[PDB]
């Protein structure tokens, strides 16, 4: 139930250091997205990885549509893993939805995180009055229709856009993990995430935070970076990668590793 979570979400611990580094993947991927970055840190860090319940590498029977209606159960899962491993202090790297999860988690448990590293992070995707998130409700409904009508065609068109840079290996990988997801789960999670809004709680963040924005993220306008600088409550830094795309850990691992290396405690 809540009790076999380590096996259910493929929790793996690698590396040698005392300092615990948590690598948390985002939408459409699983923990294998970190495999190019991982060798940069395993000599100096104790690295914890897991898969979100919605990952295609997780048994889809674990995805309870009745439960996973907001981000809060996802946060519960993260903290359950943390507590189950007996982790009292760690550095946390969250990509995409895992960035959103980490924000909430750090408000709940400020003492747990020495540092938040947020990659491809947005507090809100939908545009509001005086807020450019990058999407509109009508647009999103058409995406959901395409996903339902022919998920695989959608993935085929989407994966290259999301990877952004001309790195076929990265596109192929992101496609693979998207195709592994059960289509109805992908759609449901997308609905959940698109209708989330963390703008109200950004000021409550107390933990030191590094935001790593990419050059041209389909999910995150450049304006969001400055917004986060203005609104995040903790000691915050914002930095921009020179490479384009939503998935730097696959498309530009050397550059991402460099940024991480100097941001990490
Ligand atoms: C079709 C199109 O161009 C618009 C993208 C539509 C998808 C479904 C967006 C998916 C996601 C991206 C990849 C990264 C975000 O962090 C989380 C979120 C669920 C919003």
């Amino acid at each position: 139930s809540q009790h076999n979570i380590l096996e259910a979400l493929n929790v793996r611990v690698v590396g040698t250091g005392d300092r615990i580094l948590f690598l948390a993947h985002g939408f459409g991927t699983d923990q294998s997205a970190w495999h190019l970055i991982l060798p940069y840190f395993t000599q100096n860090y104790r690295v914890v990885l897991y898969d979100l319940v919605c990952a295609g590498s997780v048994n889809p029977d674990y995805f309870d549509f009745n439960r996973y209606t907001t981000l809060d159960p996802y946060v519960d899962d993260l903290l359950n893993i943390v507590d189950s491993l007996g982790i009292q202090n760690c550095a946390y790297v969250g990509h995409s939805v895992s960035a959103m999860i980490g924000i909430i988690a750090s408000i709940r448990r400020p003492e747990l995180f020495s540092k938040l590293i947020l990659i491809g992070f947005s507090p809100r995707f939908l545009n509001d009055e005086d807020y450019h998130g990058g999407f509109e409700e009508g647009e999103i409904e058409k995406v959901f229709s395409a996903m339902e009508a022919n998920y695989e065609a959608w993935v085929h068109g989407f994966a290259p856009l999301a990877v952004g840079a001309d790195v076929p290996a990265a596109v192929r990988e992101f496609s693979r993990t998207l195709f592994n997801m059960r289509p109805d789960i992908s759609l449901f999670v997308s609905r959940t995430v698109f209708n989330s809004d963390l703008r109200g709680v950004l000021g409550l963040v107390r933990v030191p935070t590094c935001v790593i924005q990419t050059a041209k993220d389909v999910s995150v306008p450049a304006s969001v970076a400055e917004y986060l600088r203005s609104h995040l409550g903790g000691d915050t830094t914002v930095e921009t990668l020179k490479t384009e795309g939503h998935l730097p850990q696959l498309s530009a691992p050397a550059q991402l590793a460099q940024f991480l290396r100097r941001a990490l405690p």
